[PDB]
């Protein structure tokens, strides 16, 4: 129903004009805390007035829409559109002292893009742009960049009583027929990602081993940084193209929760549920058909999510409850609440102003996968969160 932005203001969902106007008037929910108040804009020798207009827009909107004041945007020039030339300027900018880097790259070199993407992600918050593609575009890229800098554009308005529930988005994505990586991301009910971990790429044979370890790792991260946050209610949203190990995976996830209760990481009497979330085949109804929940069986539901970016086109999301420790009496109420929360989470996407209409707990892992899959395909540097608090706690994948 509404997004909360700055100064206690909220705006209706589903209206980007109102959201941008809201941000102009009130600011984002949380302006990032910067160290240098300096951003590098890195580009080539060409298109002077295009880049000047771009720089002017970035500067204007960072100030007026995002309420980040007194930012210096410094410029760095690369001389040829090749890895070595661009990275030198990237390195020089890092050495000057910058909070992040906005990098403009040529249209037609996809392996280069992913090589640099992996370099930057491992180094410093960054925003990539392409010469060939303005106010709409710049608007959207700033939502991502502000988030990467640690800002919170807007959050979902949820009940304060549920303020401390956590949702873990977890599962794996296959890179190919044999290799995959697992993920585990901790979210607040308001849709903010607190912590993210990814396993190394491993074979399918190792999936369950690394699934448990990745979940345990993200919860460790989160608990070490939030030691007085009691996890009394926990939901797992499992997704991804992953080894079809039904009972086995559910056994291991159930064990993972039980083990965390032992590391005293969640409360000894946590109420939890483990849900499988899957996009199913689209359909077209020839705002009734929307936050609509369809029960298929005691354990299986569909949410009729609207197709994003404008018959009503539905992109249904299947929701199956595979395990929970609720009482049979609690089950009706909990079901309704979990489905409602999933619906709300479908309105959270800091990729841009327009809702993705897929729950953030499923979508953000998909974004991670697109990057990892392409870095691996194009022979970029592995995304390596090891020793990077910035990576584990910021949405680098937007
Ligand atoms: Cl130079
Ligand atoms: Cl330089
Ligand atoms: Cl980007
Ligand atoms: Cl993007
Ligand atoms: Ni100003
Ligand atoms: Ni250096
Ligand atoms: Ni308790
Ligand atoms: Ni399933
Ligand atoms: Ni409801």
């Amino acid at each position: 129903l509404t997004y909360r932005i700055g100064n206690g203001a909220s705006v209706p969902i589903s209206n980007t004009g109102e959201l941008i106007k809201g941000l102009r008037n009130y600011g984002p929910y949380e302006v990032p805390s910067l160290k240098y108040n300096q951003i590098a804009l890195i580009h080539n020798n060409q298109f002077s007035s295009l880049i000047n207009q771009l720089k002017s827009q970035i500067s204007s909107k960072i100030d007026e829409v995002w309420h980040i004041h007194n930012i210096n945007i410094s410029e760095f020039i690369y001389d040829s559109p090749h890895f070595d030339s661009i990275k030198s300027q990237v390195d020089n900018a890092i050495d000057t002292g910058v909070d992040g880097i906005m990098l403009v790259l040529p249209e037609y070199n996809t392996p280069l893009y992913y090589k640099l993407k992996s370099y930057l992600i491992n180094s410093i918050p960054s925003q990539f742009m392409r010469y060939d593609i303005l106010t709409f575009y710049v608007d959207n890229l700033l939502v991502q960049f502000v988030s990467k800098l640690g800002g919170k554009p807007w959050i979902l308005n949820v009940d304060p009583e549920k303020g401390s529930d956590i949702i873990i988005g977890t599962g794996a994505t296959r890179i190919d027929n044999v290799n995959l990586f697992c993920f585990a991301m901790v979210f607040k009910k308001d849709g903010t990602m607190l912590w993210n971990e990814i396993s190394p790429i491993v074979t399918s044979s190792e999936y369950l081993t690394y699934l448990k370890s990745t979940i345990k790792k993200v919860v460790y991260g989160f608990k070490k940084s939030n030691p007085d946050w009691d996890v009394e209610k926990l939901t797992l949203h499992v997704s991804g193209k992953r080894p079809k190990m039904k009972d086995g995976e559910t056994k291991i996830l159930k064990e993972t929760v039980e083990e965390l209760k032992k590391q005293e990481m969640v409360s000894r009497d946590v109420k939890y549920a483990i849900l499988h979330l899957n996009e199913t085949h689209p359909f077209w109804v020839m705002h009734p058909y929307e936050g609509t929940k369809v029960k298929l069986s005691s354990k299986r539901y569909l949410l009729t999510l609207l197709q994003p970016y404008l018959v009503t086109p539905i992109k249904p999301l299947s929701v199956e409850i595979v395990s929970d420790n609720w009482t049979s009496e609690e089950y009706y109420h909990n079901v309704h609440e979990i489905l409602d929360e999933i619906y709300y989470l479908s309105k959270m996407n800091w990729r841009g102003f327009r809702s993705r209409n897929l729950p953030v707990t499923v979508n953000y892992p998909k974004l991670v996968a697109g990057i990892i899959a392409n870095v691996n395909r194009y022979g970029g540097y592995p995304i390596n969160p090891e020793g990077n608090r910035s990576l584990q706690t910021n949405p680098w994948f937007l």
